[PDB]
């Protein structure tokens, strides 16, 4: 293990944030989905049907520093947190910056 965490910087566009960490911009002119961490909506699925939410609680308000925010950072650290699949997994840094505007 190498400390190799910091997160680069880069504008994105708004497409439609999915849940706290997962969210859809497009970074480099590419429409994809990072998660970084993957939030944690998805709960063990039941055989009953139960009902679709937009976003948990604090994640929800997570999904809105990315909905409306214009000026984007999407920091990559060095390295992608790639794995099976390798999806862009990062954060987006628009209008608050890491998405921590819930203080």
């Amino acid at each position: 293990a190498t400390s190799t965490k910091k997160l680069h910087k880069e504008p994105a566009t708004l497409i439609k944030a999915i849940d706290g960490d997962t969210v859809k911009l497009m970074y480099k002119g590419q429409p994809m989905t990072f998660r970084l961490l993957l939030v944690d909506t998805p709960e063990t699925k039941h055989p009953k049907k139960g009902v679709e939410k937009y976003g948990p609680e604090a994640s929800a308000f997570t999904k809105k520093m990315l909905e409306n925010a214009k000026k984007i950072e999407v920091e990559f650290d060095k390295g992608q947190r790639t794995d099976k699949y390798g999806r862009v997994l990062a954060y987006i840094y628009a209008d608050g910056k890491m998405v921590n505007e819930a203080l």
